[PDB]
């Protein structure tokens, strides 16, 4: 279920946002993975239980969590799924997890692992998706050093480092917004249906056609009862995309 560092940071950020974190800090070096958490954190009694939620407690794993009504906080260290033992630590409320040579005890997993730069870009794109999805949550990313953005309303302008025009349309059940700058030497077309990101290449070529061919486009869509690779009732959505590209 893991297979990659980007799935490690996916699970740890996923639990972090499930914890009502408003601040998520991800550090990778390509080896450790670290995710530091603003959230409610784990009860001390459950700290050893949850390690045997995260597995990927193989490999070489260390966690510490303070629950928000507990004054103490607790750290467990395991290696390759076997516990190297626990201690109490003063920490702020939240969780830190450290990963630190994934797949050391299992080669032919570790040789499946891609190039340094490739996994770095996978982690960076995932943090981009979590950021564009969650404007009200801080995110930080470290590789050498940072990538950072705070609570915002248009966060599209911070992550893509450009100024966007905002477009809007609502018809029937469908409400969809767009953020578009014009140039940036490159097409980048992002589409979010509900808050879930969609990589569908048909929709990105459609966005290439109705918007500009080298353009930034970030499209947030809301339709209530749909399916999610995803299925919807396509014609009225796509003609609504044709609409608001006429501003």
């Amino acid at each position: 279920v893991i297979e990659s560092p980007v799935d490690v940071v996916k699970e740890l950020v996923e639990n972090s946002l499930d914890a009502k974190a408003t601040k998520v800090e991800v550090e990778i070096v390509k080896r450790l993975i670290r995710v530091k958490d603003n959230g409610t954190g784990i009860h001390p009694e459950d700290v050893e239980k949850v390690v045997l939620y995260s597995i990927s407690s193989v490999s070489k794993f260390k966690l510490r969590s303070r629950f928000f009504q507990e004054k103490e906080g607790k750290e467990i260290e395991v290696e390759a799924g076997n516990i190297l033992g626990t201690r109490r630590v003063g920490m702020p409320v939240g969780t830190e997890v450290e990963v630190r040579d994934l797949f050391f005890n299992l080669p032919v997993r570790r040789k499946f692992l891609k190039k340094e730069d490739t996994e770095r870009r996978k982690v960076l794109e995932l943090i981009k998706e979590y950021a564009l999805t969650n404007p009200e949550v801080e995110f930080t990313l470290f590789s050498e050093g940072r990538l950072k953005k705070s609570s915002l309303k248009e966060r599209v302008e911070e992550v893509f480092q450009t100024k966007t025009e905002e477009l809007y349309a609502e018809r029937e059940g469908i409400t969809l917004r767009a953020f578009v700058s014009r140039n940036q030497r490159q097409g980048k077309y992002y589409v979010f249906i509900n808050k879930r990101p969609i990589q569908n290449k048909n929709l990105k070529e459609f966005l290439r056609k109705v918007f500009g061919y080298k353009t930034l486009v970030v499209l947030y869509a809301e339709l209530p009862p749909f399916m999610v690779v995803n299925i919807l009732k396509e014609r009225k959505f796509l003609e609504l995309v044709r609409e608001l590209a006429g501003k």
